[PDB]
């Protein structure tokens, strides 16, 4: 399966341009082509925007969101 | 409240460890921490997976996942 960076996005309308990470052209991405369930965990690099709480495991990120 | 870079993830346990932007302590992040709402858009500097196929608007990504 092909991977890449998200280049831009406008939440105007609803998508972006996606730069393809082995060479190639500028893909377009609408906000509809994201796969729910490929975000239902966190990947090793990935961005997040979150509330600061203290739970069980003491202190903890709570209501994390892509950023 | 704050942002981050997730800095380590596990998908058997389905937890990880985010490193806070703005200084401090690393943040337990469980995978029931996050939020829907925060992935229905597509974010700047996002590292994404993904199909590609021929739409109206050329070539697309399709199926869009966090990598």
């Amino acid at each position: 399966m092909a991977t890449g960076i998200v280049k831009w996005f406008n939440d105007a309308k609803g998508f972006g341009f996606i730069t393809p990470d082995e060479g190639g052209e500028d893909l377009f991405a609408h906000f509809s082509a994201i796969n729910m369930e490929g975000f239902k965990t966190l990947k090793e690099g990935q961005r997040v925007s979150f509330d600061v709480t203290t739970g069980p495991k003491g202190k903890q990120a709570a209501n994390i969101q892509a950023a």
